[PDB]
């Protein structure tokens, strides 16, 4: 019968990626540290409220040679089993060719027929294998296509190559029998990026194919500097907000408003490829709240990129319940947020009233708790417009001990959406110590003293920015440096030193409390002298 | 072994089309009035100096139905026989899908897979059939592709469709075995037109395919108004000259100069689709001289469109030896031409010296003949710069009788290139007569009195142009009107009257002698009254 492609895509909301699994580059799907897929994982993801699952698959390393490129039947049966489990749990399912994109498909520019033969063979095999599967199984032509080994090197000829890949995929699937005459097909922009020319090119391809069951796909990992924590973008601010609005306005105008539905096939923050701790927690939450709201406004179905770091695949729970709670709330509507998820108290100072700005997002404050205890309006706190004041005696009750670090929590409750949690932290000025070391393993002894590090600047004392990405003084969190809180050390990485010339560099460590600490390093070959502020 | 595609295309020069033959829409190749192809025709064309032959083929009407679309083997064997004869005569050969373009291929926009299945099947069959043939046989994907039933309705989506047709053709041929891995392939622009965007799109496709044996093709039928004789363009003038220069500069810059050779797969004058007499003979000759010179300058191989009207296929000679002689001369270099191919003498007037402007094109005048008799320089004629004077006594010797029409010829001989022939014509004022008739068969009795008609204007006496193409007063020769010299009649066609409203129209007949005659028609329904000048 007829299929309503817009309703189909709407019914997928929200989605989840089985990341770093069948897409892993290796003998099998455990190559990147995830376990073999259990039925329970799929059940649990469905129970959390996900309505669709993307199962990215890298076929390279599980296929024979030319000319037929036979897919390993054992590998295919394992992929198949997971597809079936998902369908049994009433999920929509998307499969693709994944890291094949940069393992070999990218060669197409100087190997047209060679790539085409291999690509055709794979999609002929998959389309045939899955032809009688329910149409809740959809096919995606290729992940993040590009035709250079590098990102951001899209040339004019590349667009034509991607049109051809998308088109041959369409032709193969549509004429392969079973339900494949109507099965929804997912087609990407170049690099799954959102610039207007790339959206236009995908539109041209979709328009040409003259088919009612096509879905456009893009990916999104945040405004780059915020997403990796570089260049001073420690807060979710106007640049990150405007990129989302502008990008998804383009997507909506070009596709959704013209009747072509859009699946955001992957989203997250790029810096999570390091770890989730590289983005300040409150700012991370506000990114997800804002993004998902604006996707909802534009009818865009989204699928979380989860490489194993969000849903714990061994215990079937979220590593970060706060993040999940925010996402789950965002599926339904907006949550109120605040300038920060913390209130800092200087150890030794008289504790005063803390006033913080809320962004209510159309909700009302219903209550406040201090370590779970209900507070009395007026007596213990005030809300004046969007200015929330937590009274001194409440903070003193939580943190009069003056123990450094997080003493407790003030939780703001709203009539709709997720609670917002203020971590109440006692701090003193952090102290770094002079030291001497080697570029391969350089650690500054550091007393964090209840502080959390936001970012680090590096400049040559003689002038100019030092280290990687020297268009900015603010170095990249994790990549160039890392706080080791348990070890009481500040790590400066070998990658940092690889892009530092011999000489004297001034470091400036910025902490979330507002504390700033300077430090000097002198590099002489592979040897580094650290000198604390005096 | 390796093939040098530029040398290959150069070696094709000059070419000839076996037109209105296998391309004819009908049961067989005689459907449009040409005889079955004889070996002698191919021999004779080769003997005239042609090095390549285009054999356009329309496959529709000689194929089975879906899904395999089997080509009639009998038809294919007849095409094959002609290909073999041409190859035996050492010619290069181009075959294609021809009027399939507008019989069904154009449907692709709203029938993507249906057209693709049929197109794929045909090229699979042809590529297989011809795979072991010498590489002097080349394949051309499709004639004059477009995706509307009408010309000049190229939309953005159409470019993508043509890229796909060209690309699938490439893929099929290149992987079909025999010599087809290296066989030269000919790819057209949309409508085989020469505008920059269309040239760019073909370049993009050729660049993408990353193959050393690709040939670009365009067609050319002259600046439109001159080519059909409308809007007053009775002379080969600056607009026709500039179109050639601009168009082929674009072609050279975009393709030839970048190492992609170009075959002009068809050329002629569009109006020849009526008959060759619609273009004044001298102006026709200058068009071909100028065109072929500029193609030579730009290394473009050309193939004459001959639907049966140039080379007489029954007697194996040129209908118009003067035209052939000009083309043959042009293969080697430029010919000198003149303002006209005629000298008019008014009957009853004293015969004076005739002075005409020559365009020497780098040649020198070596002599002059009057009816074949060598004339004496100085005594009988003078050349002053490019001004040729033929003395009165020479013209009087040719035309003292005062018989109306062509009395004889003055032939200019040059050190290089074709002779130029001046027809010496005696004329009197032409006379049209009043009459009454019907729109389906309206003839003005006409005493042409040694004159040749150039064009006819039609305007409403109250204002505005009358008849077809009413953006100009000058009507289209043949289509709207025709001189019947033997019948002594001026025909105004039914097609003319279909676009004339009831009322009074002033006609102005322009003759090559400079004589102008006005005439009035009054249209009342299907009845027409003609009133001669008084
Ligand atoms: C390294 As990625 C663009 O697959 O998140
Ligand atoms: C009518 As034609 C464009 O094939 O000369
Ligand atoms: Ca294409
Ligand atoms: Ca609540
Ligand atoms: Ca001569």
């Amino acid at each position: 019968k007829t299929l309503d492609i817009q309703s189909y895509v709407r019914d997928m909301q929200p989605g989840w990626n089985l990341g770093n699994t069948f897409d892993a580059v290796g003998q099998d799907e455990t190559a990147w540290g995830n376990p073999r897929v259990t039925r329970e994982l799929i059940e649990q993801i469905a129970d959390e409220g996900y309505k669709s699952i993307r199962i990215p698959v890298t076929w390279e390393n599980r296929i024979g040679g030319a000319p037929d490129y036979p897919i390993d039947p054992q590998f295919l049966n394992r992929v198949d089993q997971v597809v079936q489990w998902a369908l049994e749990e009433d999920l929509y399912v998307m499969i693709n060719l994944h890291h094949d994109s940069w393992l070999w498909i990218y060669e197409m520019e100087h190997n047209y027929n060679g790539v085409m033969v291999k690509y055709r063979s794979l999609w002929e095999q998959l389309s045939n294998h899955f032809k009688d599967y329910p149409t809740k199984l959809m096919f995606e032509s290729v992940n993040e296509p590009k035709f250079s080994q590098n990102w951001g090197e899209i040339r004019e000829n590349h667009h034509a190559l991607l049109d051809d890949l998308n088109t041959v995929f369409f032709e193969i699937v549509r004429q392969s029998g079973g339900q494949n005459d109507i099965r929804p097909l997912v087609l990407p922009t170049m690099e799954t990026a959102t610039s207007q020319p790339l959206l236009n090119n995908l539109y041209q391809t979709i328009d040409k194919l003259d088919d009612p069951n096509l879905i456009a796909t893009v990916h999104y990992y945040g405004f780059w500097p915020f997403s990796v924590n570089i260049a001073g973008y420690t807060r979710f601010e106007e640049n990150s907000k405007q990129e989302i609005i502008e990008a998804f306005d383009r997507v909506h105008h070009t596709f959704v408003a013209r009747g072509i539905p859009v699946v955001l096939g992957e989203f997250g923050l790029l810096g999570f490829d390091k770890h989730t701790g590289v983005i300040q927690q409150g700012e991370k939450l506000k990114f997800f709240e804002f993004l998902i709201h604006h996707l909802n406004e534009r009818d865009i179905t989204h699928m979380l990129w989860d490489n194993g770091q969000h849903f714990n695949r061994h215990t079937y729970e979220w590593y970060d319940q706060e993040l999940f709670d925010m996402m789950r709330a965002s599926w339904e509507g907006r949550s109120s947020v605040a300038e920060s998820n913390f209130i800092y108290l200087k150890q030794g100072d008289r504790i005063a009233d803390a006033t913080v700005s809320l962004q209510l997002h159309g909700n009302e404050l219903t209550g406040l708790r201090a370590n779970g205890q209900r507070l009395t309006p007026g007596q213990d706190y005030e809300l004046n417009g969007e200015r929330l004041t937590v009274k001194a005696h409440v903070l003193s009750a939580i943190a009069s001990s003056g123990t450094l670090g997080t003493n407790g929590m003030v939780t703001a409750e709203f009539n709709r959406g997720a609670d917002w949690h203020f971590r109440v932290n006692t701090y003193r000025t952090p102290v770094l110590q002079s030291t001497q070391g080697h570029v391969s393993n350089f650690s500054i002894p550091a007393s964090f003293n209840g502080n959390s590090l936001a970012t680090m600047e590096a400049v040559y004392v003689d002038g100019g920015n030092a280290g990687p990405q020297d268009w900015t003084s603010f170095k990249e969190f994790g990549y160039a440096f890392s706080p080791s809180y348990d070890a009481n050390e500040m790590k400066l990485t070998e990658a940092f030193f690889r892009e530092v010339r011999d000489g004297e560099v001034r470091l400036t460590f910025h902490f979330w409390s507002g504390e700033t600490v300077n430090y000097t390093i002198i590099k002489n070959g592979n040897q580094v002298t650290g000198i604390a502020a005096q």
